[PDB]
């Protein structure tokens, strides 16, 4: 457990808690875009003349309904990983602080909290996963029905689309880091904590 070891495990661990928080972030700005999206989405069907429109825009809004759910469970997720890393934290500022009274449970209890966050942003790159798949057929779906009766509204649908799935393959950008740093925590973990 040498002190270099001690400084880039905790220093990871501060480096994924402020990606957690940016990821967090993320998801906040998605959320408010999905429900402005279904807004647009449930006026512009309404508003629609052309079944082959009308039929479109359905599809799309029963996807939105279940984004909602899924961004909800994503989301929380997020919010379950960021409480396990403040205990992981605070497992490690005891660990160095003690000694004796003070080992094996505590040494176990930070091993277990790093897996622990590990299964969640496992569950939370698949939400985000799933969700992106929709938003590119999405686009698609919207992309046929361009131009028309509606083309006004049916083009703000698209560029909040296109927008949105830039930060959907953010998020899973960002994921994907955090994937790198939680298993680098861990293992220099088992380092530290054996």
């Amino acid at each position: 457990g040498s002190p270099e070891l001690r400084q880039e495990h905790q220093q990871l661990a501060q480096e994924f808690q402020q990606l957690l928080q940016e990821i967090q972030q993320l998801g906040r700005e998605l959320l408010k875009g999905e429900l402005q999206g279904i807004k647009q989405l449930r006026e512009a069907s309404e508003k629609a003349r052309n079944p082959e429109k009308k039929s479109v825009l359905q599809k799309i809004l029963e996807d939105e309904e279940k984004h909602i759910e899924l961004l909800e469970t994503l989301q929380q997720t997020g919010q379950e990983a960021q409480q396990l890393l403040q205990e992981l934290q605070q497992t490690g500022q005891e660990l160095w602080q003690l000694g004796g009274s003070g080992g094996p449970e505590l040494r176990q209890k930070h091993q277990q909290l790093a897996q622990k966050i590990q299964q969640l942003l496992q569950k939370h790159q698949q939400l985000g996963a799933k969700i992106l798949e929709d938003e590119e057929k999405h686009i698609e779906l919207l992309e046929t029905i361009l131009g028309g009766s509606g083309g006004d509204e049916l083009r703000e649908l698209l560029k909040g689309e296109l927008q949105g799935i830039k930060q959907y393959r953010e998020l899973q950008q960002l994921g994907q880091k955090a994937q790198q740093l939680v298993q680098k925590l861990q293992q220099t973990g088992q380092k530290l904590w054996q």
